[PDB]
């Protein structure tokens, strides 16, 4: 315009707020059922399940030529358990006046703390199963660590390795939960050489050799150390792999207090989830972990209870 | 075999509590109305009568 | 013979444990209730949990 005239910018209050910047979707179809976000109320500090065991030999050769004593067998029933994480939200001053002043309700700051929190508290539940994950699946002894060999990043051969511990589960196998880090580290290596020559690089967009698609987050229970000591991990989830019952116990709370310039409002989140069924029969060790999990309780002192690895579902792999 | 099973155990709630443990029904007909049981609220800390001597 | 296990009217233990039996007359003890019953809730902020009293 002209200095004659009056500018005056016009400006605005923007109803969504930044929520995240993790990928955080990895949960029934997104992760083609690998990880299973349930709704469900759980009481006590964990939940059993009890399946009868398998039968060795159930299937015997029958000669009708012949009638020889036969060895009796007896039933037997294993039971797996889902420990309960608790997670909760710090005081967080919400004060009316703000609002007010901008010609805003305190109900909006509450409805922005509720559109935040959906975001952070799936994040926390999928970081805790994914720790949880790789604990349970390094008690089980399903790890192969490639870190040592050679420079360490992860190649299309190690998917093959790290699958080879499932020999018919390996196709039940339903994606591979990485880092973005070793996936560029992965790519990197077949974009530089080798790629269609040794390895198939780039099979899909972001996929293995397998088909089995990667799903990369930049999840800390996924990253262990710094510079040499750094770590990364992946899992071969199956289908059903990771289970989290989230129970309907969420409570929250509006405490304003007064002595002070403005009213002071403050507000206090909290609420749980079953985590546990980390695997087909793996069970935490609550006695030796304390019956509430802080997200480092498991140590994996996860037990395993499955008659063989492959009903176990989920493969750690570990890279540089 | 039974003990190669897992043996639950019924678990509950009640949802009552114990209220008290002395008989405090000692009120009005209960005493032959010896002690009274009114709901008389009354103003201050003193409720004082005076009468003759 | 009204009977009620009230403290007001044991003492003592043992050797030294007595008890107070008192007979009354019409009227003998007023009990006016002031019906001015308060309750309150309050909650609490920035702890582990929410806290709730009462």
């Amino acid at each position: 315009a002209l200095s004659d005239l009056q500018v005056f910018n016009d400006w605005a209050y923007k109803t969504m707020s930044e929520v995240l910047d993790q990928q955080v979707e990895l949960f029934n179809g997104a992760t083609r059922g690998a990880i299973i976000l349930r709704s469900a109320g759980n009481t006590g500090d964990l939940s059993e399940a009890a399946f009868w065991a398998k039968i060795q030999g159930l299937v015997r050769p029958r000669d009708p030529y012949s009638n020889a004593d036969v060895a009796a067998k007896d039933l037997r029933q294993l039971v797996d358990n889902t420990i309960k994480v608790a997670s909760g939200t710090p005081p967080i001053n919400i004060p009316p006046s703000m609002l007010r002043w901008i010609q805003k309700n305190p109900q909006e700051a509450g409805a922005v703390i509720g559109q935040q929190l959906a975001g952070d508290t799936m994040q926390d539940m999928l970081n805790n199963g994914l720790a949880a994950g790789k604990a349970a699946f390094t008690a089980g002894g399903a790890v192969h660590d490639i870190s040592a060999a050679g420079t360490g990043l992860m190649t299309q051969r190690a998917f093959n390795a790290a699958q080879r511990i499932f020999g018919d589960r390996s196709t039940d196998i339903q994606v591979w939960v990485s880092h973005s880090s070793p996936l560029f580290d992965l790519y990197d290596n077949a974009l530089a050489n080798a790629e269609q020559l040794y390895v198939f690089g780039t099979v899909n967009v972001r996929a293995d050799a397998f088909g089995r698609p990667i799903i990369i987050t930049d999840s800390p229970a996924l990253v262990s150390g710094a510079a040499e000591t750094l770590r990364h991990s992946t899992l071969g989830l199956t289908t059903g792999a990771i289970l989290i019952e989230q129970n309907q116990d969420f409570d929250s709370t509006v405490v304003d207090g007064t002595g002070k310039q403005n009213i002071t409002r403050q507000y206090q989140a909290e609420w749980s989830y079953n985590l546990g069924v980390n695997g087909y029969a793996y069970d935490i060790a609550t006695g030796g972990k304390a019956p509430n999990p802080t997200a480092l309780a498991t140590a994996a002192n996860w037990d395993k209870i499955s008659t063989s690895i492959k009903d176990t579902g989920g493969v750690v792999l570990v890279t540089k």
